[PDB]
Formats: structure tokens, C-alpha cells, sequence
């Protein structure tokens, strides 16, 4: 309780950012106050809200929070953060509509007494912002802005810092939005992450790493760059005799460091846990909620590998229903919500639930990944919402980052993604010591630069289906997609795809084989080289028979029907 107050409650002064601001964008109030609570992250002890209104009818209530201001500063090798005057509260609010909003602030603390402002007025602007992410109504596979455009994830796992903290971060995200990204995922916790908001209670959270995670959120609103948050991750929950990575015996939330569980099992039950957790689902709405580049809010990172003494499927599911309704209760914004596996084929009990707006596959396999991706892709249509590939590699060891220095397996796995039918692209771990020092980002920009131009909510894209390879030469396969207007193909040479020695292809003219596809000509076949990302060679043709020029490992092939 160290920011505790026993004073009456009274709002000492208000400052507000901005009265003239863009559709949006971030309006925040800052408050300084007084009142009588033990703890200003739990509103049962002091709840602050503002309660907005625009001109169409439309009520916010947001959540407001406890923050302190910090400057930073890198000490050679570690950030370090250095307080800045006193704690106070903050409001965080973005408006959807354009046009005049009323605004006032509400404040009750643990006595019951109750104090407000004064109504304010702002007015909002036209602005470039395309909105919120969703689940586009065309297309289930895909997501989309409010704005109606795609949202096409592409990016990697970046999902914690070194000592350099936030100074990693800029480093990283602008080599990742230049190269065509538009996309990372963040871990808040456990309680060693950089962004962890329990590190040293689940009942007070870290003012420090909270306004790291400003930071990042304010660094990718400048790079157009869209985060999913990832709460919690299983560590948290898995005792150190079970291995991979535990740390139940480390995590607040454990009664031997002052939190309410005997054992992790209880997460699901506890309800004290369960007060906590949802104050916290409350100050991050209240702290980030109001962000456009928040893409999507997830409970767990993996959450079936949790102790196996701690994994009851039936609790699991319904802790999932019950937090995926307060949460998107209180987001005035209504965030995507997801959760993960590390099993591949996820939890269908958990997937199916209407509350969880996407699912993910994890998948690290080292043998003939091309066609697990395949098969996931097909197999997660069934919930008929988007899926994201949230993690990939060869080997959750870490053999990647000396059998694969140009970066192949990534390239494999965010064409093959992409060309199945996923989301977006597969999500590359290994992002601190394998995608930045290998400098392997060319391979995103390639991609990005192939579909750019292509409106994946309004081509109706089926898996290709009936083609005929005439290939004598080598085994080539095909990964495809036929829609309305446009077929994309990844061809990949199958003895070479898996060989990690060779340097990039550098290539060249030659006639290899043919494709023969269920469409009507005219058509122009243009050939891309997924590594330079460029155009090759563009083929005006009378019929139906794409012929295949010579490559090395894999050749991406953009067909429009004429
Ligand atoms: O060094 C900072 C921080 O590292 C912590 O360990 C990391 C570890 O360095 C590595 O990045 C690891 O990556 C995992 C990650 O957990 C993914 O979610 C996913 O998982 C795997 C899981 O960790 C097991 O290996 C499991 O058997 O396989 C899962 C995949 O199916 O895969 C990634 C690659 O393995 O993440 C851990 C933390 O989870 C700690 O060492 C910490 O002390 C340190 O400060
Ligand atoms: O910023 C990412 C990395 O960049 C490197 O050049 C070093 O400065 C590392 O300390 C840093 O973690």
C-alpha cells in the first residue's frame, strides 16, 4: 500500500491535452485528487471514470488509472527510468465519430463518497486513422479496419527487450516497419518481461514497465505498426520440476511471494485471483484501451502447458467465457480477444468459444513444416473466424539461429501462411537474436511488396484445387490460392526448401515446367523473385498453361484474369 491517501475526497485540478483533436486519436485528462483508498489500482478502494458523449447519442464510460511520469535515460547497456514529480490518475479517450463530445469525471472512493467535474467540451476532427481492427464481415478469414480496409498481419514476435529496455524497441520496430511490417506481439508477463504489470504483486501493478509499454504503444502509433498484448504467459503457472522455462516458484501470484495461490491450479478458482485479475483487465483497458494499435487483447501465452496439476479444460473454458465477457464489457472499444496453445491443433473447447474473436496455432517443427501449416490452415476453418499463425520456428531449442543464419525457414513459413489462407503471415520467434542481428527483414518486405495491391476481402480466395503439374526436371509443389480475379502461387523445389547451407539465391531465363490451371484466359502471369522482392518476367497469355522458368529454391507467381 504505498500509495495509499486518507484524506476526503476531492479533485485538486484537471488538465487536459488537447479541446481540438482527430478521429482517433488520444484525448487524455490528467487529475490530481485526494481521497481515502489502500490501493489505486482497485476500484473498490477508489474508482475513476470519465464519461464521455458525442453528439449522436453514443456514452463511454472509460476506466481511469493510477500513473506515474518517468524519464529515461541508457546507461551504457540498461535503461533506466527516474521518477518525475508526484503519482495522479489519467483519463484515456479516442472518439469514433467526428463532431462535438461532453465529457465529465466521476470519482468514488472506499467511503462511498462521490465527487464530479464539471461537464467539458471537445471537438473532434476528420483524420487519417482507419480505426479499430476487426473481424471483416466480407471475409471471416480476415481481419479488417473500421474503415473497411484489410488488415494483413505482417511482422514477428517482439515480445520483450534486453536491459535496453524501451531503447530496443527503437532500434527494432522502425527496421521492422520499413521492411513492410505493420505487426509484433508483446508478453505483459510474467514478471521478468519488460512490459510485466504484475512483477511484484498482482494486486498493485508496475508503474515502471507500464510506462514502458506507453512507450512501444506510442512508437508503433508513429510506424502504423498494430500490437497484440499478450496478458499472461504459462510460465506463471508451471512449477520448476516440470520445466520449460517455469516460474511458479517466482510468480506473485504464489502465497510464498504474498499472493492468494497455494497452488496454480487455484488461478482458475480463487476468487480473490479472480478480483485481481479482472482490476488488472481494468487497468489495461483504462491504461491502452483507447489505441488503435492495440490489435488484439490475449489471455495466455499457451496456456494448456501450465502445470498439468493446474489444467482443468472445463475451468479453463469457462474462466476464458467469463473474461472475455467483463472484458469486452468494459473496453468501450471492443478489442479482438484470443488466447493460445502450444499444442498445434489448439483446444477446440476453448477455440469454439464465441467470446474469443480469432484462433492462433503455434507450431515449432522441424520436418516437412510446409505441409503442417497446410494442414492447420484447412483444419482451423472450422471455427470460421481469422486465424493467426502467432508462433513459428524449427525447434522451440533455438536451433534456427545457427541452422538457418539467412533466415529459409521464416521465408518457408510466411509464404506458405499467407498462400494458404491464414491471416496474415506466420510469426517468427528468435526476433532479438536471429531476425535483427541476420538482418533478415528483406524477407518481409519481398511479401509485402507481392500483396500489397491485392484486396483479400473481396477476392472470395479458395486453397487452389485443380491444377496439373508438368515438371520432369525436379519435384516441384505448389501452394495456391484461385480467387475472383487474381491467382497467387508459391512454387518451392521440395529437395531444396529444407537445405539451410546455400547463400540467398541470386539469380535467370531458362524453361523449367508447366502449370496447367481450371480458368479462362486472357490472363497476365507476372513472376516474382521472393528474395530481391521484384518482378522477374511478365507473360501476356492466349490459354491456360503458365509455364515455370527456372528457380532455385521457391518462386512466387501473380496470375490476373483478364
Ligand atoms: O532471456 C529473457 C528471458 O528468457 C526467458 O526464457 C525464454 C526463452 O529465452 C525463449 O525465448 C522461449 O521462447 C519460447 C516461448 O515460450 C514461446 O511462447 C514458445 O514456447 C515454448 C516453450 O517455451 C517451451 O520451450 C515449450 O516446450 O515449447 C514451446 C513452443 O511449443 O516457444 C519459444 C521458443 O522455445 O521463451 C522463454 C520464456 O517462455 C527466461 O529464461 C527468463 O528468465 C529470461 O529473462
Ligand atoms: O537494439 C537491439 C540491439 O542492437 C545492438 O546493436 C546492440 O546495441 C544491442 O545491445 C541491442 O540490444
Amino acid at each position: 500500500s504505498r500509495y495509499k491517501d486518507n484524506r476526503p475526497l476531492n479533485i485538486l485540478g484537471i488538465d487536459i491535452s488537447k479541446m481540438e483533436l482527430g478521429r482517433y486519436n488520444l484525448f487524455e485528462v490528467s487529475i490530481f485528487l485526494q481521497g481515502s483508498y489502500l490501493n489505486p489500482f482497485d476500484p473498490q478502494e477508489i474508482d475513476v471514470e470519465g464519461i464521455f458523449e458525442d453528439q449522436y447519442g453514443n456514452q463511454y464510460r472509460v476506466p481511469g488509472f493510477f500513473y506515474q511520469e518517468y524519464k529515461r535515460e541508457l546507461k551504457n547497456d540498461y535503461e533506466y527510468l527516474v521518477p518525475v514529480g508526484d503519482p495522479y490518475f489519467k483519463i484515456r479517450f479516442s472518439p469514433i465519430n467526428i463532431g462535438s463530445y461532453k465529457f465529465f469525471i466521476k470519482v468514488k472512493d472506499k467511503t462511498g463518497r462521490e465527487v464530479s467535474s464539471d461537464k467539458y467540451t471537445i471537438y473532434v476532427k476528420e483524420s487519417e486513422k482507419p480505426g479499430y481492427i476487426r473481424v471483416s464481415e466480407k471475409n471471416w478469414r480476415y481481419f479488417k479496419f473500421d474503415n473497411g480496409r484489410q488488415f494483413l498481419p505482417i511482422g514477428a514476435n517482439i515480445c520483450w527487450a534486453t536491459s535496453k529496455g524501451t531503447y530496443d524497441y527503437d532500434v527494432w520496430l522502425p527496421k521492422c516497419a520499413e521492411n513492410g511490417g505493420n505487426y509484433f506481439r508483446v508478453w505483459l508477463g510474467p514478471s521478468w518481461a519488460t512490459f510485466a504489470l504484475e512483477r511484484e504483486s498482482v494486486k498493485e501493478y508496475d508503474l515502471k514497465n507500464a510506462w514502458k509499454l506507453d512507450y512501444v504503444l506510442n512508437l508503433a502509433e508513429k510506424l502504423n505498426m498494430y500490437i497484440m498484448f499478450c496478458f499472461d504467459s504459462y510460465n506463471e503457472l508451471r512449477y520448476q520440476k516440470e520445466g520449460a522455462y517455469p516460474y511458479w516458484e517466482h510468480t506473485p501470484h504464489y502465497e510464498k511471494n504474498g499472493g492468494p495461490l497455494k497452488e496454480p491450479k487455484d488461478f482458475w478458482t480463487n476468487n480473490e485471483m479472480i478480483k485481481y485479475y479482472k482490476n488488472k483487465l481494468r487497468y489495461i483497458v483504462a491504461r491502452y484501451g483507447y489505441s488503435t494499435n492495440v490489435f488484439a487483447w490475449e489471455f495466455w501465452n499457451q496456456v494448456d502447458i501450465i502445470s498439468p496439476t493446474a489444467f482443468v479444460i472445463g475451468e479453463v473454458k469457462k474462466w476464458h467465457e467469463d473474461m472475455a465477457k467483463y472484458l469486452n464489457s468494459i473496453d468501450p472499444w471492443k478489442h479482438l480477444i484470443t488466447t493460445s496453445f502450444a499444442f498445434s491443433p489448439g483446444k477446440p473447447e476453448i477455440d469454439s468459444i464465441s467470446g474469443l474473436n480469432f484462433v492462433q496455432t503455434h507450431i515449432y517443427k522441424s520436418n516437412r513444416y510446409i505441409d503442417a501449416l497446410l494442414s492447420l490452415i484447412a483444419y482451423k476453418e472450422k471455427y470460421r473466424k481469422p486465424h493467426l499463425v502467432g508462433e513459428f520456428g524449427l525447434d522451440a531449442g533455438g536451433n534456427d539461429l545457427w541452422v538457418d543464419p539467412n533466415g529459409y525457414v521464416i521465408h518457408n513459413a510466411i509464404w506458405t501462411t499467407i498462400l494458404s489462407g491464414a491471416s496474415g503471415t506466420a510469426m517468427s520467434w528468435w526476433w532479438d537474436n536471429h531476425i535483427h542481428p541476420n538482418n533478415l527483414y528483406f524477407h518481409y518486405r519481398a511479401l509485402a511488396d507481392f500483396v500489397k495491391d491485392i484486396n483479400f476481402l473481396e477476392e472470395k480466395f479458395e486453397r487452389l484445387t485443380n491444377y496439373k503439374f508438368n515438371v520432369y526436371n525436379r519435384e516441384i509443389k505448389v501452394i495456391g490460392l484461385q480467387g475472383k480475379k487474381y491467382i497467387l502461387l508459391w512454387l518451392y523445389n521440395a529437395k531444396e526448401a529444407y537445405q539451410y547451407k546455400k547463400d540467398i539465391p541470386n539469380m535467370s531465363s531458362k524453361f523449367l515446367g508447366s502449370i496447367e490451371l481450371l480458368i479462362k484466359p486472357p490472363i497476365k502471369v507476372i513472376y516474382y523473385d521472393t528474395y530481391r522482392g521484384e518482378k522477374i518476367k511478365e507473360l501476356d497469355l492466349d490459354k491456360n498453361v503458365i509455364p515455370i522458368i527456372e528457380f532455385e529454391r521457391d518462386l512466387a507467381i501473380k496470375i490476373e484474369l483478364l
